[PDB]
């Protein structure tokens, strides 16, 4: 059943490509409907929508007594979002960050640092409750200072968003399943090849969404999506995972994330996020995947 593997694989790519653009366009219209910035809609609605892969992966794994998976995938996603995802987007469409989104990015940095320190001895279920509460606070705070019948322009906008989200989520796991069915039918099936495949699959929505937005010069949406997804990975995916079981410490990975997060802030505050910032991010991500576990 080789053909099948390819069928799933390319169909998932079809759903990811077209699904992401619909999701982006639908989110862009919604942002204009609720009079909020593209950053806000990306850091909230879009981020939560694309991080639900991680959240379900994390909870299930830790419940099945594999807490290393929950935290590895959570942190690995964050590193990927800044290194790979934001890296490609910054090059495609350079961003000059307004001084009110710089405040949001600084808050993100503080959140990451707070997570890193309390995770030095691993993440307990109490650590998770705390991170989850901060997650909630971030969302409301991001919405508040980003704000202020049955319209066919609104209905069509929500259809674009939802169908788009379904597209990138179904397509992402058709990608993974399609890849796993090929690797099994070619007898090249490792099980570290399956973990990193599934792990990468959960980051596929963010990748395709942020690339689609970058293609339409929506730099705010991309930046918001990256910041929001990372927070949803830590305050959401990692947090829920800690509820079922103590997540062992990943101090080397956290340090990598803090450094990248710090770089992200300094660039947004005192410079820009363009070509050479993106090249640096991609370099760091490539170094990471070449030397980390
Ligand atoms: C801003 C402060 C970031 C660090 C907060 C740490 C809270 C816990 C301190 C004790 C950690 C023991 C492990
Ligand atoms: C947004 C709410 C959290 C801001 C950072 C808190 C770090 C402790
Ligand atoms: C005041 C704005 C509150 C926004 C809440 C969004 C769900 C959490
Ligand atoms: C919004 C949902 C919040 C769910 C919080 C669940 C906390 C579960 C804690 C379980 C602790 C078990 C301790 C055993 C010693
Ligand atoms: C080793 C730490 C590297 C931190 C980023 C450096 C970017 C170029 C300056
Ligand atoms: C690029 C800035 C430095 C990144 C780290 C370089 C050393 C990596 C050592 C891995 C072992
Ligand atoms: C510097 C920013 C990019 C990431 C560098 C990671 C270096 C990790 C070295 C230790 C690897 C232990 C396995
Ligand atoms: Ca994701
Ligand atoms: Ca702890």
């Amino acid at each position: 059943m080789v053909i099948l593997g390819v069928g799933y694989f390319l169909l998932g790519l079809i759903l990811l490509y077209y699904g992401s653009d619909w999701f982006v366009l639908g989110s862009e219209r919604i942002a204009r409907h609720f009079n909020v910035s593209n950053f806000v809609i990306g850091a909230t609605v879009m981020a939560i929508g694309t991080s639900l892969p991680e959240i379900l992966t994390s909870a299930y794994a830790s419940y099945m007594h594999a807490p290393g998976i929950s935290i590895g995938n959570a942190i690995g996603s964050c590193i990927c979002n800044i290194g790979l995802v934001l890296g490609l987007s910054a090059i495609i469409s350079p961003i000059i960050v307004d001084k009110n989104l710089q405040k949001n990015i600084l808050v993100y940095l503080l959140f990451v640092i707070f997570a890193a320190v309390i995770g030095i001895d691993g993440f307990s279920w109490i650590d998770g409750v705390v991170l989850l509460i901060l997650f909630i606070i971030y969302l409301r705070w991001t919405v508040k200072n980003g704000s202020a019948k049955n319209n066919p322009s609104v209905v069509f906008s929500l259809v674009l968003l939802i169908i788009g989200l379904i597209g990138v989520l179904v397509g992402a796991e058709l990608f993974v399943d399609g890849a796993k069915k090929i690797a099994l039918a070619l007898d090249i099936s490792d099980k570290v090849i399956g973990f990193t495949l599934v792990a990468f699959g959960t980051s596929l929505p963010e990748l395709m969404v942020s690339l689609a937005a970058a293609k339409r010069n929506l730099g705010g949406m991309v930046l918001g999506n990256v910041i929001g997804s990372n927070i949803a990975d830590i305050g959401g995916a990692l947090a829920v995972g800690s509820l079922f079981m103590h997540l062992p410490a990943e101090n080397v990975q956290m340090a990598v994330l803090v450094i990248m997060s710090l770089l992200l802030y300094l660039f947004a505050k005192y410079s820009k996020i363009g070509r050479w910032q993106g090249i640096l991010f991609l370099a760091l991500y490539i170094i990471a995947i070449a030397s980390l576990r």
